[PDB]
């Protein structure tokens, strides 16, 4: 058995539900906080199944929390602790993010209110914009996270083979921010052959697709995490076979690496 599974065998309406599973409540982190500009935790209220997985979400480049809040209580209901942070200012570069998504997920384990929900040893790292920078950044200072998901990232460094932690790049088609093809796609395909991870575009998305109820996103980031974080194979099945990116898919394009093993 595997004993990170949480929640109930899922289906396709339960993993694109608003709310999964496990009720949630928050919990306030006060920008007084060492390393980063505190946020909201959003975690499940439900002991009784063990500790859950901890995911840090970082903002985009002039934004806040508010920007990705949506992501707290719609992931955290699948079960997993989330923590959306802001960052020290509204204009930090992507390395920086990436030292502040570090702190928060140090603070989420070590002093939070919640650190006996949360399993320590199971991390994972998401974030839009130069959160999506500071996203990869994180997992390639630290690949004893479980999973990382950059959300339409934007970063001077095109490099990542030195990554080892399974990530999923979701790019948006139309992004005239942070274009897939100056970001997003040289990320993926720098990107070690052996390691999983995958590449979801979504078609005719804006940049700030993310800041806004996606079903698509929701779906596969819970399925990454929990397939990665959770190591539960019950969600393998949302991810592979990967899917069609013809005409009237949601998809522009999809790359991946199944099947997935842990
Ligand atoms: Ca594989």
């Amino acid at each position: 058995s595997n004993p990170y599974e949480r929640g109930p065998a899922p289906t396709e309406s339960s993993v694109t539900a608003v709310r999964g599973y496990f009720d949630t409540d928050t919990d306030t982190v006060s920008s007084l906080v060492s390393g980063f500009g505190g946020g909201t935790i959003y975690y499940p209220t439900d002991t009784s199944e063990g500790t859950f997985g901890g995911v840090v979400i970082a903002p985009g480049y002039t934004a806040s929390q508010s920007s990705m809040a949506w992501m707290g209580h719609r992931i955290a209901s699948q079960g997993f602790v989330v923590f959306t942070i802001d960052t020290i200012t509204r204009y930090d570069q992507p390395d920086s993010r990436g030292r502040q998504i570090e702190a928060a997920l140090d603070y989420l384990v070590e002093d939070s209110d919640v650190a006996d929900r949360v399993d320590g040893n199971r991390l994972a790292v998401m974030g839009h914009c130069m959160g999506g920078g500071g996203t990869l950044a994180a997992a390639e200072n630290r690949p004893e996270l479980r999973a990382a998901i950059p959300l339409t990232p934007w970063h001077l460094q095109k490099n990542w083979s030195d990554v080892e932690v399974p990530t999923m790049i979701i790019g948006a088609e139309n992004d005239t921010v942070a274009s897939v093809r100056t970001h997003s796609i040289p990320f993926y395909e720098s990107l070690d052959e052996d390691l999983e991870r995958a590449y979801l575009e979504l078609d005719g998305a804006s940049h700030f697709a993310p800041n806004i109820s996606n079903t698509v996103i929701a779906k596969y980031s819970i399925s990454w995490l929990k397939r990665f974080v959770d190591e539960d194979e019950r969600y393998e099945q949302f991810l592979c076979p990967p899917p069609d990116t013809g005409l009237f898919s949601d998809f522009s394009d999809y790359r991946d690496s199944c099947p997935h093993t842990t």
